[PDB]
C-alpha cells in the first residue's frame, strides 16, 4: 500500500520553523570586502552599484565624484554614509580609512591611469575599468605602483566572469569545434553625441580612441580568450565618414586581422555608426561556435553549429547555476585577496590589449603588417 | 568638420558630470517597509533578492520559526535583529509603524490566518499564490481586509513580468486576430527529498497537487491572455497509484475550457516531467508561443506565421522594464502610496480557487462544470 | 621536407576528360520499376504528390484516372503520361488489363477511399490510400479483406511515417534521450476557407466523415501514438463549433482530446478549422522535453530537445540531404516493399486503428464521458 | 440558422470530375527550353539535373560527358534519348540539333570560356558555372562570343534567385536596416581531397584560385547585392598551413575587406580548413540582418536583430511562395530568351566577380590595398 515518505509526513499542519531551503541561485554571504566607486557615471550607477546587490563578499563603503549634489543623492540610495563621499582633490584621504579595501576606477579612460597610481599609494588594491589606459607606459606605470604598494591590479573585464564566455571557453577546450582555424568578431552601437557619457569617447585625448579602444576590444580580447592563444601579428583599415562631426578625432568603423601562432586567422570589426552588434564566431574542422549576443549585459546566447543541428546554450529560466558577471566580477578581487591568490584579469593582461590595440593602430595607419610576436604569457590560463 | 560642443566641452582634468543616463530602472527610494513571513525556498532564493532592484521597496523585519535561521538572514539583509517575529508574537507587528505591509510566503493552508491575522494588525497583505485552500478561506482574508481598509494583493509575478505583459499587449492589439485556442503546459519533478515539496505532497497543506502549485499559471495564464473568463471546464487526472509522492495529491491533471467569446483551451500540469513552462495563443491571423512562459528569467516570446517566427525577449544591454520580482513588490507600494487599486487584488486569486475547485470537481464526477458565475476582472488583465 | 599535392589531385588532366561518379550527397534516382495509377487529381496530388515523384528512387507515375478530362490531359502532359493511360471513375477497373499499373494511390474524398481501393484490388493492384482511411471501422475492414483476398499489399498515406525529422525525433525518445514519458501536447490547425475547392467537401460528412480531427487533428493523434510508442487505453474529448458560422453546419471546428497509455503516460491534444497554421507536438520525459515545430510540415520541420539552459535543434542540413523527402520516401517505401516481399511500415490495419480511435474521441466527445479503447492492437513491425 | 455554404452544398457524394486546385506551389507548365548539361559531375548530378524537375519551361534536352558508361547510366535516369549524348570531342555537333536551346556548363573553372565559346559558335545561349573562368581577359572573351552569336550568357549565381536571399535584398531597400554601414561574411567548408570533385580544386591551373574562388566568392556576390553597390578598393591577407597537401597551389584561408562608394566597409573570409559556414551579417544604424544559413542549397534563415528582437523568415511549412534557386535559375534563362529581356545575372555580372578576386588576390599578395574604382554598373540591379 502506497504510502507518503517520511519527510512529507512528518510536516506539521501548523505553523513550524524549517530548515534552511535549497538554493537555486548564489546566497548573499558576507560583506567583507568593501570597495570605493570613483566615478558615479553610466556605467557605474546603471550596472556596477546596482550589481553589488548580488555579491557575496563585497560591499560599497564610499563615493568619489566630482558633483557633490549627485554623490548625495546616489549616496542615499545605497545606504554609504555622507561622511564617506570623496572628490577628486581628497581622494587620496582614503588611506585613513582601513575599511575600505579597494577603489574601483570608472572614470575616462584618459584619468584611469593616475587615480590607480593615487589608490595603490593609499595602500589599496585597485579595479580598474577597461580599457587600462591610454597608453602602454601608463599601463607598466600602473603595474610597477601595484607591485610597489604590493597591491592587485584588476582590469573590469566582466566577460572573463560571464557564466556563458565561461560555457563557451570551456566547450572550446573539450575540443567540441576540433582544430581552431577562423575566429568573427563584430561589436557595435549607435554613437550618440549627446549623451553625457559619449562625449568624452569622441575626445581623442580623453578615450585614447574610437570603437576599438571602447567595444572593439570586446572582440579582440574575445578573439584571445576563445582561442586560448595570442596574436603573431595584426593588419588593419579603419574609415570614418569625414563630414560626421562624431569622429573628427576618433575612428568609427575599423576592422582587424589576425594570425595566432596554431595557425588560426580572426577578424573583427567595431563600429560607433551601425546599431547593436555583438557576434562572436569561432570556426573549428568539426564544429562552429556562435556566440550572439556575446557580451551582453545580460541574455548571452551560444549556439554550436554542425550540419543539421544547432545546439544553444543560455542561463536557466528557473535556476542561476552562476552569479551575474557584474557581481561575480566584484567578489573576484575580494576572494583574490583573502585567498592570497593571483587574479584572473591582471594588470598585465589589460595591458596586452592596449598594447595589442596599438599595433592594429599602427597597422592601419601605415597599412602594413605589424608583429606582435612579443611573447606575452597569460597567468592563469584564460 | 569640426568637434560637437558637448564634446569639445568636456574638461581634460577629473571632473563633476550630470546624472547620466538611465538604461535601467534607477533606485529611488525606500519608503514602503515589508515584514516577510516564511523564510522558505521562495523567500530566499527569489524575493529578498528582488528588494534590491525596487524603487520604493525595502526588508524591514522577517517572521519565522526558525531563530537561528532568522538570525542568520537577518544579518545578511542588513534586518534590524530585533526585529525577527515568530509565529507567536507576529500579531506585535501591530507597534511598529515602520511595518507597511507583510508577504506571506508560507504553505498554502497558512495563507489565511497570517492574512487576517495581519489586517487585525493594520497592515496591508501581500499574501503568495494559491490564495488559500478553500473559497471561504478566500473571502474571509477579502472581509478582513476591507476592515481593515487595507489593500490585499496575491503573488502573481507574471502579471508584472515584461514578456508576458508584451504578450498581451499584441493580443490587445489584435497581432494574432479572433483568438480560438490556448494550449498550456506546466512542469517539473517532484523531489520528496527538498524540504520545501514536503509540504506540497501533503494535501492539508497544499490543498491541492500540481495544478494548485504551478498548473494555476496556465489557468492564470490563459485568462489574461485572452482577457475573458471561462464559463465552462472539464477535466481529468491520473498519478501512478504506486508512486509515494501522489498518495495525497495528483501527479497530472488536464483541464479543457470554453470562454463566452467562443475560444477554447486545452492545458495541464505535472509533477513527474521535467521542466516545462509554455503557452501558446492561436488566432486566425497568427499564433503566439511564449516558451519559456513564466520563468523566473529567460522568458522568451514568439508571434509566428507561415515564413516568420518574430521572437521578442529582454534586450542583452537595456532593461526597458524591471524584473517581475522588483516589480511586484513595487506595485504595492505605488498602489498604496498613490491611493489606487491594485492589478492583482483578492478577488483576483479568489477567482483562480473558484476555478481550480470546479476543474478538481470535473476531474472528479467527470463531467462538465459550469463557472459563469460573472466574476468581473477589476483594472483589466 | 616540403608538401606535395596527394595523387588524386596530380592526377587530374588539364584538358577535357571523363571523370568519376560523383560523391552523392542527397538521394539520386536509380530506376523507375514501380508504376502507379494516381487517382483524383485534386490538391494534395497536384501539388505535392505529381511533383514528389521525381525524388523517387524506384517508382513512376503509369497513368491518371480523373473524372475532369479536360484537367487530366493537361496533367497527362505535363508528367509524361500517355493519352491513353487516362481513365475516369466508370472504366477505372480496366486497369487490371494493363501490367505497368502495378500500384494505384488514392487520393480521393474520404469517403471515397473504401470502394475505389476495393476495386483496385479485385483489378490485381496494390493500394497506396491517403488518410483518413475511410469514414467507418467497417469500410477500413473491407478494405484489409479484400487486400488478403487479392493476396495485394494496402497502404496508408502517413508521410510523416517517412519525414526525416519525425524519424528523428522517435529514435531519440527510444533512445532514452527524455527520460520516462509522462505528458505529451498536441496542436494541428489551419483557416478552412469555403471557397477552396479541396474544402468544399470536408465541410460534409458524408464526404468528410467528421472535421478537424479526422482531417489534420489526426496527425496529433498517429503522432502521439508514434512518439510515445504505445496504444491509448482510453480517450475523452469535447468539441465546440461557433453555431452561426456556415462553415461547421455538419462537420466539428474545433475539439480537444486527452488519452492515457497503459505505460501511464497521458497526453492532451487538438485540432482547429478556425485559427491559423499549428503543426506542434511536445514530448514531456523526466529528463528533458522535445518540442518538435513544426511537427508535420510539408517541408521545414524543426525539431528540439529541451534541459534548463539547453535547447538542441535539429533539422534539414543547409547543404546535404541524408534522407529522401517524406513524399518520395512514402511512394518508394511500397515498392520496395513489394519487390523486397516485406510488409509496409504503414499497413491498412495502421490505418484503421486511428479511424476506430477517432470514433472513440467523437463517441467520448458525444457522451461527455471517457471512452475505453483497450482493445489490443498491435504495431507490426514498430512505430 | 446557418446553413451549408453553396460551394459545399454542391459537391457530389459519388464520384465525380472537380476543377484545378489551388495552387500552393509552382506548377509545371511547360519544357520549351531545351539545355545541353556538360559535365556529369557532382553539382551537375546531385543539384543541377534534380532540379528540372521543379522547372516550369525547362528540360534536359542533351548530355555532354567525358564518361561514356556514367552518361549513359544518368541518360537512363533522365529520359535522355541515348543519341543525343555527346563528349567533348564532338560538342560542336549540337549546332546540328535545335531541340538544344542551350547549355549549361558545369566543368571546372579553367574549362569554362572554352566551350562557352564553342556553344556560342555553335548559336547556342550559354548558362556557366561560377566562378566565371579563371581570368579576366577570358571572361571578355566569353562575353564577345555571346554578342557575336546574339546569344545570351549568363552565370550559375543561384542566390540570385533564392527567395531568402531575395527576401533579405528587399527588406534593405525598403531601409528596414537604415544607413548600412558593416557588411561581415563567412562562407567555409572541411576540404576533402579523397572527393573526386575537390581534386581538380587543389590544382591553380583548374581552379584559377583557393576558397576564395570556390565559395568566398558567394561572401563577395553576396556583399555586393545586399549593399546594392560596388567595392572601390579591397585589402586582403591570406595563410596557409605549409605542411598540408591539400594548399600547395592554392590558399586555404583568406580574408578581405572593402569600402563602397556609400561609406559601407565590409570584411569576410573563405576556409577550406573550418566545417560548414555561411553567414552574412549587414548592419544599419536602424537594424542588423543575420543571414544564416545565408546561401546554403537548402534552409536558409534570415532574420533582423533590434535590442529585444529577433524577427526570422524562412520557407514556410505547407506552402512554397516560390520555386527553389535551382529550379528558378533554369527557368530565368528560359524566360530571358522567350520573353526578349536580359538575364539577371549576365557575363558582365561573373567578369565583375573575377575582377574583383583578382583585385583581392592581388592585394593579398603586395599587402597593399588596391583599388577597384573601374565603374562596373549592374544593369537592372541587384
Ligand atoms: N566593462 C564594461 O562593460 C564597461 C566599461 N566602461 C568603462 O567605464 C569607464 C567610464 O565610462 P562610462 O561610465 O560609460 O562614462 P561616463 O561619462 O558616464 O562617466 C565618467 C565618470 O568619470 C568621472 N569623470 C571624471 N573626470 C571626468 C571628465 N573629465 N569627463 C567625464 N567624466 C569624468 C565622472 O564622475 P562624477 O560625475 O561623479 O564626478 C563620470 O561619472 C570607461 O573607462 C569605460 O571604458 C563603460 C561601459 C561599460
Ligand atoms: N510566485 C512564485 O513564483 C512562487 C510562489 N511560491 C509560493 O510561496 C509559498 C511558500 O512556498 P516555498 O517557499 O516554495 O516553500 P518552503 O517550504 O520552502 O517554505 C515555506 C516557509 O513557510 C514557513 N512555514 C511555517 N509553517 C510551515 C509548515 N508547517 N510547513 C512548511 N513550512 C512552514 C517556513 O519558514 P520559517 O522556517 O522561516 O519558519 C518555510 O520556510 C507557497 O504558497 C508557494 O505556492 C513558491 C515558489 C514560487
Ligand atoms: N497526407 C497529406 O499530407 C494530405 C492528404 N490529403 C488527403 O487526400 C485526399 C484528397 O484530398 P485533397 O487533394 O486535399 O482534396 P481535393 O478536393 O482537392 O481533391 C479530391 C479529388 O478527388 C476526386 N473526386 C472524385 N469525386 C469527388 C467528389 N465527389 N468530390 C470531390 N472530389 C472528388 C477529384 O479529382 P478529379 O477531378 O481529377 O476527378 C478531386 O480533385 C483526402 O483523403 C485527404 O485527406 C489531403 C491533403 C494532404
Ligand atoms: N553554384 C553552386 O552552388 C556550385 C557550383 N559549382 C561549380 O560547378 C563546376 C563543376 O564543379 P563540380 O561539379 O563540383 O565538380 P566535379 O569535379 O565533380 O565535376 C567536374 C565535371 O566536369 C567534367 N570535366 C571535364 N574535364 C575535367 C577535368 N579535367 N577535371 C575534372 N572534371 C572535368 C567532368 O564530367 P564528365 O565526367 O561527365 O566528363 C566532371 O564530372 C565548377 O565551376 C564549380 O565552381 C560546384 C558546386 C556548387
Amino acid at each position: 500500500a502506497a504510502t507518503l515518505p517520511a519527510g512529507a509526513s512528518q510536516v506539521p499542519t501548523t505553523p513550524a520553523g524549517r530548515p534552511m531551503p535549497y538554493a537555486i541561485r548564489p546566497m548573499p554571504e558576507d560583506r567583507r570586502f568593501g570597495y570605493a566607486i570613483v566615478g558615479l557615471g553610466k556605467y557605474a550607477l546603471n550596472q556596477i552599484l546596482p550589481g553589488f546587490a548580488g555579491c557575496q563578499h563585497s560591499r560599497i563603503e564610499a563615493l568619489v565624484s566630482g558633483n557633490a549634489e549627485k554623490a548625495k543623492i546616489v549616496a542615499a540610495e545605497y545606504g554609504v554614509d555622507p561622511r564617506k563621499i570623496y572628490d577628486y582633490s581628497n581622494f587620496d584621504k582614503i588611506a585613513k580609512d582601513p575599511k575600505i579595501d579597494a577603489v574601483y576606477i570608472i572614470l575616462p579612460n584618459s584619468l584611469h591611469a593616475e587615480f590607480a597610481i593615487r589608490a595603490f599609494k593609499a595602500g589599496k588594491h585597485v579595479m580598474c575599468e577597461k580599457p587600462m589606459a591610454t597608453s602602454v607606459a601608463d599601463c607598466q606605470r600602473m603595474i610597477d605602483a601595484a607591485k610597489a604598494a604590493n597591491k592587485k591590479l584588476m582590469i573590469g573585464y566582466r566577460c572573463h566572469y560571464d557564466p556563458m564566455n565561461r560555457a563557451a571557453v570551456k566547450l572550446i577546450r573539450e575540443n567540441q569545434l576540433g582544430k581552431l582555424g577562423m575566429v568573427t568578431t563584430d561589436n557595435s552601437d549607435v554613437m550618440d553625441q549627446n549623451d553625457p557619457a559619449q562625449q568624452w569617447r569622441l575626445r581623442r585625448e580623453l578615450a585614447g580612441g574610437g570603437s576599438l579602444m571602447d567595444i572593439g576590444i570586446y572582440g579582440l580580447n574575445g578573439t584571445r580568450y576563445l582561442l586560448g592563444e595570442e596574436p603573431i601579428e595584426v593588419r588593419a583599415y579603419t574609415y570614418s565618414d569625414p563630414n560626421d562631426e562624431r569622429f573628427v578625432e576618433v575612428e568609427d568603423r575599423i576592422i582587424w586581422q589576425m594570425r595566432f601562432r596554431s595557425g588560426a586567422l580572426s577578424h573583427g570589426a567595431s563600429s560607433y555608426s551601425t546599431t547593436t552588434t555583438s557576434r562572436f564566431s569561432v570556426q573549428g574542422d568539426k564544429a562552429v561556435l556562435l556566440m550572439d549576443p556575446a557580451t551582453g549585459y545580460y541574455q548571452n546566447l551560444i549556439s554550436v553549429q554542425t550540419p543539421g543541428h544547432a545546439n544553444q546554450s543560455m542561463m536557466p529560466q528557473f535556476i542561476m547555476p552562476a552569479n551575474n558577471q557584474f557581481s561575480a566580477q566584484l567578489d573576484h578581487l575580494a576572494e583574490a585577496v583573502i585567498n592570497n591568490k593571483p587574479v584572473r584579469s591582471p594588470g598585465e593582461e589589460g595591458m596586452q590589449d592596449v598594447r595589442l590595440i596599438q599595433a592594429i593602430y599602427e597597422a592601419a595607419r601605415t597599412g602594413r603588417p605589424v608583429n606582435t610576436d612579443w611573447g606575452y604569457v597569460r597567468q592563469g590560463g584564460y
